């Protein structure tokens, strides 16, 4: 029974936090020194592709109130707190020639000091798509291979400064994300795909140059760092569990194995083998560009630690210029017989499938092999609601059987084998929600937006802290 699970229920090495990335929550977007990420660019420029035309200047300001979510932090009572760095924020100009921030510098030492004072320990992620535009204007970013020597400045100049004290670092997080609403579908910074942009082939040079900037510096922190520091180092990907829409149908099956391959294998299997996955290869063909054997041999095995994303699940069967989309060859379906998969949340797309997690976790460590699994993002939003009071608007008890059944669950698969060592919920507080604005709610912490940011517990977060407490 899925409502009596607690800290009890795992071994007591089990790690339990909560999570946000910079520009979601920072604001602060011109002071102390950092400069605009292709993030503050697509919202000021195309206000057009935000609901309610907002961006993250000021977000929920954790730039200046970071005092107050350290406190909530402790008062939560969970081990860990996972947040990303701001790339311009510590280098304005993206790289070291155009000035190292200090006092973006000092920010970050602030956080960690305090997370430190009171026993919290920081789970560090280098990017979460916040490039920064002086690197997007000078050669486009993640589109050019000069991306890996930038990006491996950066990391070095992140373990330096805060690796006596970090001992957890991911360099990338969810990018899948960015790669396909990025350059795919153009929904998100820096907007293209829909030169101008070419959904067939420019998404899978983003990944190709990811996967060699996340390379790069795992051999970096390897050899550079991790005997003098003793950390480690990992990444996070983007799941969505893929169900073959009729159990039997041989072609529903594969279909569903394919979607997995485009989704998850695009990113697993280059830091598994070395190479991207059949499938792949198969339907995209001369688009899908290849690794020199030294890039081989450097992606395979770069990592300590795996962290795996889950929010939903969908029903996959066979579809009937070129695009990402189109490669799949598959179609999404949410109902066998009109029952969905799962009901909804306060959003369309995500369809609340619990079994979702235990799934994507036992197909991770057979299909991959992975030693040391987190759970570094799971959670959901609430509908959305301007008319509630906040002894209202509190009360959010979609979420708490949500996190529930997932962290329930999340224990199922450890049964099954799966050595997973933590779970983060996403996110700590409401914040800015990309293409969605301030409109979709996924904290424990409610924010008061017409006051400050006030931030308040929502019911999630008091059971969090109850059962999870320590
Ligand atoms: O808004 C949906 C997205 O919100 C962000 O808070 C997270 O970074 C994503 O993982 C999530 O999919």
């Amino acid at each position: 029974d899925a409502t009596r699970i607690s800290r009890s229920d795992f071994p007591a090495d089990f790690i339990m936090g909560t999570g946000s990335s910079a520009y979601q929550i920072e604001g602060g977007a011109r002071d102390g020194g950092r400069g605009p990420s292709i993030w503050d660019t697509f919202t000021h420029r195309r206000p057009d592709m935000i609901r309610g035309g907002t961006n993250g200047d000021v977000a929920v300001d954790s730039y200046h109130l970071y005092k107050e979510d350290v406190n909530i932090l402790k008062n939560l009572g969970l081990d860990a707190y996972r947040f990303s760095i701001s790339w311009s924020r510590v280098l304005p100009g993206g790289r070291l020639s155009g000035g190292v921030n200090k006092e973006g510098i000092n920010y970050y030492n602030n956080l960690i000091d305090g997370l430190l004072a009171n026993g919290i320990k920081p789970f560090v992620t280098l990017f979460h798509w916040d490039v920064p535009q002086a690197l997007e204007d000078e050669y486009g970013g993640f589109l050019s291979p000069r991306i890996v020597d930038d990006f491996c400045e950066y990391a070095e100049l992140c373990f330096w400064e805060f690796g006596d004290r970090v001992k957890h670092w991911m360099t990338l997080n969810q990018p899948w994300t960015f790669s396909v609403h990025g350059y795919a579908t153009g929904l998100y910074a820096p907007g293209r795909g829909r030169s101008t942009g070419n959904p067939g082939t420019e998404p899978y040079w983003v990944t190709h140059h990811l996967l060699l900037a996340h390379a790069a510096a795992v051999e970096l922190y390897k050899n550079k760092f991790q005997r003098g520091q003793e950390g480690q180092i990992g990444i996070s990907h983007a799941t969505q569990w893929m169900e073959p829409w009729d159990e039997n149908s041989a072609s529903d099956v594969e279909a569903a194995a394919r979607a997995l391959d485009f989704m998850l294998g695009w990113f697993m299997e280059p830091i598994t083998s070395g190479d991207y996955p059949k499938s792949m290869k198969k339907f995209v063909g001369s688009r899908l560009p290849k690794f020199s054997p030294e890039q081989s041999k450097m992606l395979k095995g770069s990592y300590d630690f795996v962290g795996l994303n889950y929010y939903t699940a969908s029903y996959v069967t066979n579809a009937s210029n070129f695009s990402y989309n189109t490669d799949i060859h598959v179609t999404y379906e949410t109902d066998r017989n009109g029952v969905p998969i799962g009901p909804q949340s306060g959003s369309d797309w995500l369809l609340i499938y619990p079994e979702g997690i235990r799934k994507i976790l036992v197909y991770t460590k057979k299909t991959y092999n992975v030693p040391l699994i987190y759970v570094t993002e799971n959670g959901v939003d609430d509908v959305k609601n301007t008319n509630l009071t906040l002894s209202e608007a509190r009360k959010d008890s979609m979420r708490l059987k949500y996190l529930q059944d997932h962290i329930f669950n999340v224990r199922q698969a450890m049964n099954d084998g799966v050595n997973v060592k933590g779970y983060f919920a996403w996110s700590l507080l409401d914040n800015f929600e990309w293409g969605e604005g301030y409109g979709v709610r996924f904290g424990i912490i409610h924010i008061d937006y017409n006051d400050n940011f006030a931030r308040y517990p929502k019911d999630s977060a008091v059971w969090l802290m109850n059962s999870f407490h320590k």
